[PDB]
């Protein structure tokens, strides 16, 4: 057997894999930055890795446009010429492959971020609807804020063993919430306090609010903040350009309607059309527009 | 008898009900957030509830387009099979109906915010005039900034009995204005000091100024500011996109005029037209424009 | 004799009166806010009051379009039935007329801000040129920032005799620059330190930077800052909308050129035009473009 | 011999001189602000000054358009009646000419900033490609942010020997990073700490984040910040106006495609086309578009 790329199954499967790419893009950077020194986030990662492997089996059993191609030999050779290498590197079980330090095993699973390429391959499906691309733009924005929160925590944390003597953002967080770092390294804020503050700071830098209770203080935090300001400005010229243009695309029926209504009303005022005739003109435009848009 | 939906009474009544929906959108969230534990606002809420009940009787005695339907049975069944459920729920006298704690009696009146649906139903009347839709957009911005100020006060206040040990924004307000909270729970800022500071903080986060004397410090305050940064950026792509478009629509006569003027001016440069002829061309453009628009 | 409204004298006089309106819009708010309790600014104000009086005499001797009307009686009655009242109220010298406290005598000169109406009447002269309207938009922004600096200092100063007990922005300025107010009310920042700080805070609020060393702290300063954030957002939808649109209008030759060049380039790529013919097409486009625009 | 201005050598040379102008725009303002009183930045400046002299010899031996002109006498007189004066002043070795204080000798090398004119002459070469004009816009922004960081350090540094008594931004930097100044007016932050903080402050002001741990405190720092807020708002109305327009210009193939797809989709909904015909319509649109754009 072989699966048609326009079938109602393969359409729903491509929309389901988007949610497992969004899951990967959230929980992989978080586990790589915050959690490194059954669990639901161990077994759900195993379930999700099995589905990203089943998607390789579906890619060996899908038709594709050259006219459609429907022979398993002409399907398999096209997947090997195309994306199979990137898809297999995104599927190696590195957690089972080596036992080789635990820091390397924790970091190396960031190779799963190659699963973001399974969205770039399929924008011809996902971008078709205005309400779907507006959701992808807000998830692109919230994921870029989350990835920068994981980098901002990695920067804030790596300056404690290469010790600063109480300058970097984690010491200031400890004081501001009344959970200070003791000189033994004991105490300090929880992973919720550190994550929520890092996400708050990077939405505050990207959306340009800059609240000034978290503020960058060491040179690596300042050089990171210059990079977040260069990313945030290119992104506001692009994402919140396209969200405004997509709202204007949905609103385009109303914008055209009021433009043609204003022309009809201005014509009616310029000629001072008598009421017995004017009502026939301004009712006809509403009828004709309601039929043909 | 029956009322025609285009009549000058029903037109003025639908513009009066916009001002009473704006009153409900202001003083209901304020009473639910700041005033929990006759007065002028206790009698004015009774007068306004009577007018929102009179508006239900008008909705049983108004015509609608199938042209118009003008039989009370065909009117009433259309209202029951439409908006009557929301309209009557938005008029239940919960201030009298139960005796059942006084906090819940005060909170349950927030069901009156269903009166905002009486504006969404009538955007065919309200959006027609450029100065009226520009007014609505500035009131949607000011009402969202006010509703967020009521949530920001509810968050800042509920963390005092869920005691924080002096971390949340109301303790910082007490120390900043020289009206501290005593350790006995006495003193602290007045309702004007707390409301004006809450409204100042939500305009500061929405317009992205971020003044840094009020800043979010506990995790619920930081999670709220992440939500206000997402609301504020979607609202700047939408409201201050549409306000700039309506400003350009009011400017459209001037924009067309200068665009046609530049074509005529460049034509007169390109052919180097002699003055006696140039004045005839360039005066004719001003007549033909100021006559025909 | 009588003066033609299109003459080179009346063109230069209308462009000179713009500079004396810009002078009035600067030095009247400043003298009313900062300098209350002959000099160079007193004699320049007298010279400028004489020129705004001479402009009333020119308005009694200028032609106007009904063809142009040139009889002095038909000119004078048209000016009296028009702007003469506002032009005379903007010219009555209340300072020289009076013989009742000197605070009111200094404040009453703010009637000179009616001279801003002598710009709004003449936008058909001033808005014609792209470099002139871009200058008017930047001076409208810099004058709105200056008028708000004068209101912000009037608020900050009135709360010292209506005493705050050391809360408002002037006490914090004293501590920050090392010029504290003494306990007797003696000393404190100079008029330069106070003005440059008030102008800095209002550019910081309007452009939304919010630097957080000056921040609003009493309720009148917070209510003013809410007003500046509503002014600043409507103004960024309008002024920095129109400045960007005028920059696009100045760029419109280059924008049309690249749009037609991209069409000709895309056509040449699609048909794979051989080089001997490619150069002829691609040069002819540049000749036809640079000749006719 | 003589060089044709469209040849692949002269194309590569004009793209190489853009990189040496970008190097000049970085390392000359930096050396003039931070380093006042062979190694890499002595020998690389010698190599680059020799290449800007070799470019003068190329400018005497290149063809130009009046139709092309190729006689060395008609080339040389066109360069002498054109840019040769600016190109010679941008190449005088003032460091070898004078032997009178060394502060002026170091500052006088800022004459090399006339090399920015060698980019402004050649925008007809560089602006042709959409990726190249987007790169020039981001480097124009990052170079304005760098030049303002050199002025901001010159202001912050000159008020230490013209002593402030502990007010300006460099004293605050020393206290924040754990490197306080000695009472002699000496020691404290390194050139990395001072440069990275100055560049962080000008991106913070230009992108309007305003982080509030660096803030202007003396009057020269406040007057500078008012100028940066006027430059930053004109620049965001112009540079990030153009970057968002260039992103929409690159996206114009997709924007035209989806607008034409939506017109076809709306037509197919309006007539309710049966599936055996509908597929042929929407498949033909995809063929016709992917063939001709």
């Amino acid at each position: 057997w072989t699966i048609l790329h326009y079938s109602p199954f393969k359409a729903v499967w491509d929309w389901l894999i988007l949610l497992l790419v969004i899951y990967t893009a959230v929980f992989t950077p978080y586990s790589a930055a915050f959690l490194l020194k059954c669990q639901p986030l161990a077994v759900v990662d195993l379930i999700v890795d099995i589905m990203f492997i089943v998607d390789i089996l579906i890619n060996f059993r899908t038709t594709y446009v050259n006219e459609v191609v429907s022979h398993p030999g002409r399907i398999a050779v096209h997947y090997f010429k195309g994306w199979f290498l990137i898809d297999m590197v995104a599927a190696i079980p590195f957690d089972l492959l080596i036992f080789g330090s635990e820091e390397l095993i924790g970091l190396l699973k960031t190779a799963r971020l190659l699963r973001l390429v399974r969205v770039a391959r399929k924008l011809d499906r996902y971008s078709e609807y205005g309400a779907a691309v507006l959701f992808l733009l807000m998830c692109t924005f919230a994921l870029i804020a989350h990835w920068l929160a994981c980098i901002w925590y990695a920067i804030g944390n790596m300056e404690q063993p290469h010790m600063d003597s109480r300058i970097g953002w984690l010491h200031n967080l400890g004081d501001q919430i009344g959970k200070p770092y003791n000189s033994s390294g004991l105490g300090g804020p929880s992973i919720k306090d550190k994550y929520v503050t890092a996400l708050y700071f990077t939405f505050s830098s990207l959306t340009s609010v800059g609240f000034g209770n978290v503020s960058p203080n060491t040179n690596s935090e300042k050089i990171f903040s210059i990079c977040v300001m260069l990313i945030g400005s290119l992104m506001y010229a692009s994402i919140f350009g396209n969200v405004s243009a997509i709202i204007q695309r949905l609103y385009s029926g109303t914008a055209r309607y009021h433009t043609q209504m204003l022309r009809v009303r201005e014509f009616i005022r310029f000629h001072q059309i008598p009421n017995p005739l004017r009502q026939r003109l301004e009712e006809y435009f509403q009828h004709a527009w309601s039929y043909t848009n």
